[PDB]
């Protein structure tokens, strides 16, 4: 039997499949960072990063759904194991904020390509994704700002972890 | 500051970490199988397999939670691209059922090791997982049974896909 | 058309089928005991044993369901005519308690075999059955204890039967 | 202590005790037929026949209750192992319909004996049983009629099983 | 009058009776640790440890119930006076965590003996106890981790006690 | 860091700590009595005595709470192994009633000491304990009266146990 051709262009297909794998890598990275926090008595950060990792997989699932609906084959690729060794809470959140900046950049790029190739179905679809990623990038900026304000001096790690714990709980 | 040592034995840690990675791999496989179905007009099987893939990630998360609570570092390994080429609906579910048999075996192995090393916290924890995996293995057996009963002659693929669609919706 | 092979091992299949037939045999034994009581003015014990017999059939059905879901053919055997002649209420409950002890042992044997064969699907499935059988064994122990505490002196049978009647009614609701 | 004699005649006692054993045998036959269906991918018929087997045991229990209330000793004899060899879905339902015909005949016989004996307590008691058996005989006639209407050609068994599955669920 | 013999084996009887006495001893230890905290201005830890002591007595009662139902005589031996000399909050929780580890080991031992003896009534019974003990061991690990993360420098004891006070109230 | 001194006098502290240990000892005695009953087919008395044992521990906890709030160190002593061999239901309740009489006396002694030392915080605190202990002493008197009225002639033990079972159940709800 005959099935209809993919409804998206080759360039958009490539960028979207790359994005699915980027989100899966993100989930892995954040699970690893979370585990580091959990094994170093920082369960506030552990919980926050675990929940964030899960949300990254949710992004991957939403991108996959869009690919499926357009008759576009999903291309799940090989991905390196995430980094597992970290220096401390500050370094983790510095690395995470940088990572979010990079993800934001990657989304901006696809949206720009949608405009260029007049793919406004894809432009329209990606708007939840632009909005949600901006929120996440702002969130990591805010957490990093707070960790740096508190500092590492006497009880500082505890104070920072409890602050992140509060955010983790409030974000359901 | 000092954090407490991992609360599980080296062998159990190894087996549980391997299992996390197995479930992550399973999620990728099922996403790939789902995509094949969606791009070959089998959206019933597409939906069922997508939802099943998501459930495998849920298993991985629950295993991670148990590792975290026991102060056991999560060791996420490199991701290898899942199989993406398939012959048809029957072959997909034959491969899936075989995969589920393998997963059941892997769980039986961990539970047996928990008994052998007198790790009854782990034994007790794994019981939801034994129960749920059994349900999944039976489900795949039943779907494969139905696909083979229906056949492949005129309208057969359609009837099978609609049957699987019904199951997918009922499990929501 | 091809159907999938049985999902359980040959040894586990045989034990579970044997257990189905054990529960069916138990149901008949208890119906016969129940009838003896009813025909000897012991309707409290009659009701208790009737309801217990019915619960044994429910156990058989639950085991059959598990076999069915695993693509395991159910093998129902001949059921021997149960004992029908009894000496009295005490003898019936002595026999019943001994029977319950045997059933408990038979379950322990299957669960042990599941562990040894690494069949944790079956191990996990049987836990409701282990728990419910333990409660049943304890119940028959308690009833036997009570019958023996009361005795058959002046109104003893009546008192014991009423005691059992109360239990029967409480287990309904 | 003296207990009152049985309240029913020797002939009625014999017939009712035989009926209890007939219903128990029926339950076993239906469990066996059910198992055949389940192990041959016909879970619609499997469920239907399982639920029917349980209903036949319910009939046995109700007959036992009536014997008990009349101070009539219940005489359970050996219950021979049921047939387990079956050719297919049509043959199972052909055998089942014929079996239900025999059961209907057995009930008619007891009711006639009650009339002849002027045992109107028993006549009146059996009315639920006459009505329920009639409904069951009609039901098996209808299912067999449908299995034969559908036939075994391309997807026929699947359609028949799904039809019977519908009936099974509606009688829950 | 004759009463039925104990329903459990001699080895299982010994182990369960020893466990009752262990739980009673644990209750006393925790009451003593609780009192130390209360009399040293650590009422958060005082409340937590008091409530924990009461929970250990609840475990003793549940084990006693199981012995009673099996016609097994309860053998209460002398319960030696608990340690009352403590150095500080960290030492108390270090000792507590080590104590919970020992309790976990004792339970694993009984469950293993039940398996070896084919006593699955006892195995099945103990599952609530395995699960609840695991949660308690994890909890003490977490509290100790937090006490050590905070430390004893300026306001450290106060912060740790308030943290434990929070946990105490949340478990009510 | 400095914590405030105990808020109660040395003599009151000692009496209250002794009372904590008395209640813990009582709990164990009653658990042992309860077990004897359960293992001799007297589950009514078994349940009653088990629930009573648990209530004694609750008394110990309430006393500990008072000590804690007054910055008084709790001093838990060794608990001797309770008596475990008994002659029968009557002897158990004779022993229990005598025990309750002793507990009542021990409370009277503390309350009297509180009055003499002008410790009315402690006097006031103990009033729930005086009241609850009186109700307990009366209850054991009543049960003993009933066991002795019934006796052990033909079905006597059964009747007495069922009577106690009814009390046990009524005190739950
Ligand atoms: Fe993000
Ligand atoms: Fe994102
Ligand atoms: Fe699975
Ligand atoms: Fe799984
Ligand atoms: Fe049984
Ligand atoms: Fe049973
Ligand atoms: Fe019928
Ligand atoms: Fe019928
Ligand atoms: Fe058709
Ligand atoms: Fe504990
Ligand atoms: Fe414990
Ligand atoms: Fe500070
Ligand atoms: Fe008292
Ligand atoms: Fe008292």
């Amino acid at each position: 039997h005959h099935s209809q051709d993919p409804m998206l262009s080759k360039d958009i297909i490539k960028l979207l499949n790359e994005q699915v794998n980027k989100e899966m890598n993100s989930s892995n990275l954040y699970m690893s960072m979370s585990s580091w926090c959990y094994t170093h008595s920082l369960d506030g950060a552990g919980l926050f990063l675990f929940d964030h990792a899960a949300e990254e997989y949710e992004h991957a699932k939403k991108l996959i759904i869009f690919l499926n609906e357009n008759n576009v084959p999903v291309q799940l690729t090989s991905i390196s194991a995430p980094e597992h060794k970290f220096e401390g809470l500050t370094q983790i959140f510095q690395k995470a904020y940088e990572h979010e900046q990079h993800i934001s950049e990657s989304i901006n790029n696809i949206v720009d390509h949608a405009i260029k190739s007049k793919d406004h179905a894809t432009f329209n679809f990606l708007q939840w994704y632009v909005a949600e990623q901006h929120e996440e990038e702002v969130l990591f900026k805010d957490i990093l700002d707070k960790i740096e304000l508190i500092g590492n001096e006497n009880h500082g790690l505890y104070l920072a972890d409890q602050y992140v714990k509060g955010i983790a709980k409030s974000r359901k």
